[PDB]
Order: structure tokens, then sequence, then C-alpha cells
């Protein structure tokens, strides 16, 4: 991860820059409800402009068109408008992202042109698959995927990828742009710096906080983290599988991963061999059903959860034990809330934990927040600036934590 060319080292003078960005912003009726994702890209674009780029060609996706043109539903046009404001400068919107018209527009544009192409996932060749009118799955054609990729490549002299949250997929805009320099943008650079350090040479003690719902789909996540951490909190729905298996806890109607249950002792076994201290919750906020407005109660590992009730958050004693581990940590990676954060009644455990993680940052702890749900919590409670790094990609950060090679990152130029 440390070895990749980045925009700041990329000579852009006189050069057409084709830049993959993440402009998948929240929307209601083709009006942008939060422009944060667009503003995050501005530094990369403005850098190209300020250093004499002939053009910047922006490409991205939005919504779920699924390989079909939906310009009434998932057009990037509104985003071109918003971008005009943010840059203080015209953005040319083109109605497609490939083909002879688009290539002609991009071939030798007026010096300093900013161009936004239309949604990449209007074409089946981006993701390599999609759906038709009736919702039947359809596959893309190999020769067409090739031509789509060659068309994207014509649009610039150099390539910048600043869409970390898509770099876990081998999509055409991630891996298909064949130019002699392919560099990470300023957002990508951040992602690579933080996760490279945490995976290759973290501060010690290194704590991982892993939350979620099921166990069986995080074996490799847990396995790879146990190769590298000094401590690991387990929370969220996951924990009840560990507790039933390890302590014969009665869990009522709480999530139970029947498959995951059978490898729990194997995971602890590995932790023991490596000297990883595992901190599991010891008490819970319970709900009579999986509903935002369910009746609430309280339970401990000792009491167990009564029949017909489920544990949707940790309780105050668990919060302390989590806090003891956070206090010891010099580096933290947090991927996954420890309760049903979406519903206020079961968000306290995650909010409290978030406060401890903020306080740790103040004292010099390195704190990395995974994308997806953990980063939503940071947005929702105004702590994006109070941790060291909030990741911009859920699936992407998770695959890095699993120890995988990300196609989009791997395709970047070295040194
Ligand atoms: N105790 C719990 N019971 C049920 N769901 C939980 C609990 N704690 C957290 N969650 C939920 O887990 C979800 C995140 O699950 P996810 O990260 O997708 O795990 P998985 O990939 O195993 O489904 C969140 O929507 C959150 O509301």
């Amino acid at each position: 991860l440390s070895n990749k060319l980045t925009l700041d080292k990329l000579d852009v003078k006189g050069k057409r820059v084709v830049m993959r960005v993440d402009f998948n912003v929240p929307m209601k009726n083709n009006q942008i409800t939060n422009n944060q994702m667009i503003k995050a890209a501005v530094p990369s674009i403005k850098f190209c402009l300020d250093n004499g780029a002939k053009s910047v060609v922006l490409m991205s996706h939005l919504g779920r068109p699924d390989g079909v043109p939906m310009p009434d539903k998932y057009s990037l046009e509104p985003v071109a408008v918003e971008l005009k404001s943010l840059l203080g400068k015209d953005v040319l919107f083109l109605k497609d992202c490939v083909g002879p018209e688009v290539e002609k527009a991009c071939a030798n544009p007026a010096a300093g042109s900013v161009i936004l192409l239309e949604n990449l996932r209007f074409h089946v060749e981006e993701e390599g698959k999609g759906k038709d009118a009736s919702g039947n799955k359809v596959k893309a054609e190999p020769a067409k995927i090739e031509a789509f990729r060659a068309s994207l490549s014509k649009l610039g002299d150099v390539y910048v990828n600043d869409a970390f949250g898509t770099a876990h997929r081998a999509h055409s805009s991630m891996v298909g742009v064949n130019l002699p320099q392919k560099a990470g943008g300023f957002l990508m650079k951040k992602e690579l710096n933080y996760f490279a350090k945490a995976l290759e040479s973290p501060e010690r003690p290194f704590l991982a906080i892993l939350g979620g719902a099921k166990v069986a789909d995080k074996i490799q996540l847990i396995n790879n983290m146990l190769d590298k951490v000094n401590e690991m909190i387990i929370g969220g729905g996951m924990a009840f599988t560990f507790l039933k298996v390890l302590n014969n806890m009665e869990i009522g109607t709480s999530l139970f991963d029947e498959e995951g249950a059978k490898i729990v002792k194997d995971l602890m076994s590995k932790a023991e061999k490596n000297g990883v201290k595992i901190t599991l919750p010891v008490d819970f906020v319970t709900a009579d059903k999986f509903d935002e407005n369910a009746k609430t109660g309280q339970a401990t590992v000792a009491s167990g959860i009564p029949a017909g009730w489920m544990g949707l958050d940790c309780g105050p004693e668990s919060s302390k034990k989590y806090a003891e581990a956070v206090t010891r940590a010099k580096q933290i990676v947090w991927n996954g809330p420890v309760g049903v954060f979406e519903w206020e009644a079961f968000a306290r455990g995650t909010k409290a934990l978030m406060d401890e993680v903020v306080k740790a940052t103040s004292r010099g702890c390195i704190t990395i927040i995974g994308g997806g749900d953990t980063a939503t919590c940071c947005a929702k409670w105004n702590t994006e600036d109070k941790v060291s790094h909030v990741s911009t990609g859920g699936g992407a950060s998770l695959e890095l934590l699993e120890g995988k090679v990300l196609p989009g990152v791997d395709a970047l130029s070295n040194i």
C-alpha cells in the first residue's frame, strides 16, 4: 500500500487528466441532500487545474441504474451544477461517458476545461453485469468490455483514481484505464497512508474494534486482525454467538450464527496463542422485538436474556470494559457498531464508545474508522474531525482489513 504514485507527484502540466471520483451523493428527486462527497474531491481537481492541466475529465456513478440508461432517475447532471459552484468555474456536462462524441469532446479541450461524464453504470460494461427492463440479470460481452475500456482510456493522457470505495471491485473505470501513469488522488492517498501504517507497522498496543451482525462472513476479517492486533473488542450481534458457545449464555431471540458458532473456540484458540486480549460485552439493552419502538429491558451474561427478547446494544458495564481497552490503545481500527445505532434506544453503547475513541485521539491515539456504518455514526454525531481518519469505503476498507489485494489499488502505478 505504501508504494503507489499519488497526484501530488504526478506531472500534470499540459496533460488531460481522467479522474475517477466518487460522486454517489445522497439525493431526493434529483436534488443533492449532502454535497460533502463532492467537496472532498475538490482538492484533487483544483490541484490539477492549479498545476496547468489541459483538462480534468471526471467519471463516476450514482444510484442503482444497474447497466441501463436512466437519465430521469440517476443522472449526474445536478452534480455538475453543484460542482460549478464549489470550483467557481464552468463544468461541461456530457450526456454519456464513452463513444466517438464523448472522445471528440475530450480529445483536445480548451486549456483548463472541467468535464463531467454521465453515470458510468448506465453501461453494463462498467460493473460487467447488470439488469434489464424486467429485472432479469444480464451479463456483459467481453469484446464490448474491452471497447468500453479503450474508450475511457482515450479521454486523458494520465489517470487519477480518487474513488477508494470502489477500488475493491475490478470495474472498468478502476482497472481498465490503460495510461502510462495511474496515481491515487488526495482522498485515495489518505486511505493508503492510514491503512498501510495500521497493517504494516502500527503503534502498540494495537486495538481492533469489530462489530456487526453475523460471524460467518467475518472469519477472515477476524483471522487476519488476530495476526496483527494486541487487543480485540467483539460487539454488535456477532457477540451473542461467542457468548452462547463460550459461556452457555441464554440469548433469547438475539442473532445466532449457527455456522459461526462452530468456529468460535477456534478463533479464541488463535487469540490465546498470539496473546491477543479479547474483550466481549458483559451486559445488554434488550428489546421485545427487532423494532425501533420495541419495549426495552436489561440483561447480563450472568442473568442471560429472557425468552422472546433480544440484545440490541451493550450495557453500562460493557461500556467500561470497552473503555479500559480503548484507554490502553496507541492505535485503533474500528469497523462496526456495537449496537443497533440506527435506533436511538440502542445507540448509547456506540455513542459512548465513540466518545472514548475521540478522547483517545486527543491524547495521541491513532484512530481509524471503517467506512459504511461506523463512518455514518461519525457523520451523525459530528466526530469526523475528532478521529485521525474516517474511511470513504465500507466494502473496500473491510477487504483491506481482511488482508486482500484491492484490484483498483493494485492497478495504480508504483513509486
Ligand atoms: N445486537 C445486535 N442485534 C442485531 N443487529 C445488530 C446488533 N448490533 C448491531 N447490529 C446491526 O448490525 C448491522 C451491521 O451488520 P453488518 O456490518 O452488515 O454485519 P454482517 O455483514 O454480518 O451482516 C447494523 O445495521 C446494526 O444495526
